[PDB]
């Protein structure tokens, strides 16, 4: 798996805990060139200074909110006109409310269903859309899914249909853009303890379970969902398109 | 035997609709059927179609969807018409057209909410708001299509509106079972509907159940009431956040 | 209703069984049953559950699925006593004792090939004999557990046996169907029996359903026996190479 | 991926064609020790043939018919014995009477059916149990399955219902193994032309209709299947357990 010469594009860290921070360490260790994109201003501060840890010599930073049309289409358009054409994206974007995040599902607001959809899930068919422009030989795009989206996991509420919602599009894009050699795949996180995670009621718990539970008997890590990324954005997953690789411990394959 | 169940059936629109084909069996088993409908089309249609039933009466009310406040308005008129109801069968999707062919990763914004406001989200504002009409428990059944797991040519944003709705279904499951209310979904295979139009290649869709499907036949709206009879009532008390493929094993296969 | 409909219930022991639960039901609608079992003693329990059913006659073969001779003349002896029968309802697994509990690693050859052959192999072997007394087509289901999709703790080599079993029920389906004949599993949640004796921790899995799923309660023997009513009966016509959860909705959740 | 002083057990080379011969190539070009067992006389024969094309300064070869538990037992002692503890082991394994294969399924044999557990999935079980004893620290297994183990496949037959009961068993022993850091998975390769495959009823329409259908429009071959090996049987996949890659060109997507 090595990957110099290779460019991705990582969108989704907001800082040292996010999951892309783990995958941009282990491609960046790999020797891939990374372009990050990112929404709110106090990611791109914790950017800059994340990307002190790391060998790339440049900082190529977008600022993308994937609710825009314009913004997706721009900056990846931006992109290709400053690092030219790319391998891959690795998608770890995702929001709903807090309020729709406890208590019941039933109670969701439409506006809360619908903008946990348009972040989580469509963000990926465009962003697929507009990555394919710079990807005229093929290349690979992997999204970041929870076991919430095959099974009703309590507090996860909305976002398990959004995350359903999200693993079919990968089925849906891998089937339409598999003649254009562009592979498309989800990896299935553990629990981490991210930024994003404390909107989760339960979470303890959740981290616990599967330390007592999940075959490995521990929780993974960002790494560990870096290193699996590196697999699904690289040639050494030739053949793999439409998958969901679950990086949880052997969690998902217990009842 | 159905008698003195009272059950809401949501998404006919003419005498092909696969709620209609719940309908006759329902009402075949001597249930009382209150009906929705978007616009007056599928209202005066609705008005020809329930003779053919034995309903003494015609429990029309018109509900888009798209609005809480008839969600909510509409069902609470149906309580105050009917009383309790025993549950709620959910037979409605959308998409516009162009989003039903060609390129997937070609699909809009607008309409990829649209078909997940309608096609999925209905879903959980009829249960919250039917909720108040079941206090001793009931059922609630929704249509999916195999395409909200696998993918599918052409068949596209709404595959993912489908997965949308079978994990919808699952989490309702989970939040209203200690209320007694359980929540499933019937997997129809392919029937010759209005909807099913609007849907690219939809004739090499049929004729491939016809020469691969386990029983290599296609399946009727009346197979799919049979299934939503058996969801609807007692006989299925222990089923909760399931999927019933009605496909001729279609499903089942590769 | 299922009167003049004809069934063959595999695997009563005693007041306990899950298949029990299917007589019961597949009785009080008004079917003909037809009973096989193994042991002496089962047959003795047989003969005094029958007493509590509307069945005028008792029909009873013995049966160790582990013998084809056993299976080929004991459906031949079924067709000249009852004639052409409507579907078969399998309850038959077997396991050595050490094989469900501990480390699933040291399963012994003899073991997983003896849960193998009664808890799989048989329905294939039954489903060919079977299919002899159905020139119509009819409906076979047999009962299967979660722990054939996911590895439960303890449950160890009947995991791998259901496995197999939910693999049968497809190709059986795509086997079978062109003769018009569904073949299904029921996926039954735990349920104190004879069987459940040998499998560790068991109270702590009957537990975990109370606290964990959906409806928040175990389901019995009879809710089986409902959800069979309506796969061996016309109800489930479109319906084949599935498997229904009985589960009080535990399948649908993580 | 670099697997320098890993060392891997590769069960079920019979010739060039073999998949587990796809896996061989990759993890000799990574740098690993490559140990070998066969059951017939003939398969070792292409082993010392192939081994020339192949990097391993050594042959390591050891008969093993998984029918016999003694076999097995002393097999992977013997392996112990000459070369150390052992990182994982690549199963690749299945076999099933033609006579059994072409019939209609509902047709099978008691005998059949069963000889096509014993060696397709029992197997692995006692493999895992003896492949343990030189796992001290941990290693990965890995065996080899395909789509019919989920749904049936015209033709394969007593073959799908043993692949479902490989699948099981992966999973199980995930569980079991996984407190000891020992991951067990699967690999569902697409169809690939073997001497096995020549045994499938119909299997140049199987190869034509992924072609048509598949996301990829096209057939996967032995090296591909190995370079997921390679990431499966690596530190690159920590994390992952009781899984099942489809190595495919994505055709488990779709219908
Ligand atoms: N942590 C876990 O246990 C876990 C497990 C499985 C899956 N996941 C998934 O992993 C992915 C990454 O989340 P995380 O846990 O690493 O949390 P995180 O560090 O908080 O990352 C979430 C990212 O989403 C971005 N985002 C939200 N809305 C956006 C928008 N409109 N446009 C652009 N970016 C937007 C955030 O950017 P800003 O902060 O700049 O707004 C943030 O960088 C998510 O898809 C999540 O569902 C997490
Ligand atoms: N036909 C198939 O092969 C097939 C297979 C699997 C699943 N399904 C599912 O079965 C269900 C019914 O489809 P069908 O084939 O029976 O087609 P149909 O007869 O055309 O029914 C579609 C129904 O959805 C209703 N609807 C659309 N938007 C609505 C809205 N905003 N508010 C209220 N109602 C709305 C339509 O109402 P108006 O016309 O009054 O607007 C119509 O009654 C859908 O969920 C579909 O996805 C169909
Ligand atoms: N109870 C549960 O929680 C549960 C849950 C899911 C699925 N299941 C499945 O339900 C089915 C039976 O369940 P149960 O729990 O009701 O147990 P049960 O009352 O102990 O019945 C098991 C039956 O299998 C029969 N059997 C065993 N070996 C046989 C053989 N070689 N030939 C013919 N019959 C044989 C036994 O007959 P003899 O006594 O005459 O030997 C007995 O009637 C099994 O398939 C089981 O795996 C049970
Ligand atoms: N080819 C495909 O399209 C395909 C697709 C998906 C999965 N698979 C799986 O891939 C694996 C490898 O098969 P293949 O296609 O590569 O065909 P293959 O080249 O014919 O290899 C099959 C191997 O199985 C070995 N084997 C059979 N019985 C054995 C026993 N009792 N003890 C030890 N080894 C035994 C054979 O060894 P001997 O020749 O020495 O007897 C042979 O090396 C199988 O598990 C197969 O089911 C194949
Ligand atoms: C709840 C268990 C695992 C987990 C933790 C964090 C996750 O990330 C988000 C959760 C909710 C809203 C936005 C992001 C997430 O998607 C999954
Ligand atoms: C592809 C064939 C099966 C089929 C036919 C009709 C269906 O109903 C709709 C299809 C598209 C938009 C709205 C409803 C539907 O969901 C599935
Ligand atoms: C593990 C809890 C559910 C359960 C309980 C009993 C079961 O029946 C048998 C269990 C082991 C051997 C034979 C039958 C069974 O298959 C499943
Ligand atoms: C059917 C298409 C793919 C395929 C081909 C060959 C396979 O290997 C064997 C198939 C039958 C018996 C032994 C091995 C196999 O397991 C799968
Ligand atoms: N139950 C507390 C803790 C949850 C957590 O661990 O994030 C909450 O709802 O916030
Ligand atoms: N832990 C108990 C469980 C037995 C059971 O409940 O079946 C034991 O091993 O006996
Ligand atoms: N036992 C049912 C089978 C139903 C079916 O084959 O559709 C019958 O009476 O035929
Ligand atoms: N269908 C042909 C070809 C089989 C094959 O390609 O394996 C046959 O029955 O042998």
């Amino acid at each position: 798996v090595n990957l110099e010469n290779k460019t991705y594009v990582i969108m989704g860290i907001a800082n040292k805990r996010s999951i892309a921070f783990g995958v941009a360490k282990v491609l960046d260790q790999l020797g891939a060139k990374l372009v990050f994109t990112y929404r709110k201003e106090r990611s791109r501060k914790e950017l800059e200074k994340l990307l002190e840890q790391l060998n790339q010599p440049e900082a190529h930073l977008y600022q993308i909110d994937v609710q825009s049309d314009e913004e997706v289409i721009n900056g990846f358009e931006q992109i290709g006109k400053d690092v030219g054409n790319i391998d891959g994206v690795y998608h770890s974007i995702a929001f709903a409310n807090m309020e729709d995040l406890r208590g019941r599902f039933s109670e969701t607001s439409r506006e809360g269903f619908l903008l946990a959809q348009d972040i989580s899930s469509y963000s990926l068919t465009i962003v697929a859309h507009e990555a394919k422009k710079l990807m005229p030989e093929g290349g690979s795009i992997v999204a970041t899914t929870y076991l919430g989206g095959e099974f009703a996991v309590q507090n996860y509420n909305v976002m398990g249909v959004a995350k359903a919602s999200l693993e079919a599009n990968v089925k849906y894009l891998a089937l339409d853009l598999g003649p254009d050699n562009i592979r498309v795949n989800a990896i299935s996180a553990g629990p981490i303890r991210t930024l994003s995670a404390k909107g989760v009621g339960g979470f303890n718990t959740i981290l616990k379970e599967i330390e007592e539970r999940a075959p490995l008997k521990r929780n993974v890590d960002q790494v560990e969902v870096g290193k699996t990324a590196a697999y699904l954005l690289s040639d050494l997953s030739s053949g793999v398109t439409g998958e969901n690789i679950h990086v949880d411990s052997g969690f998902h394959a217990i009842k």
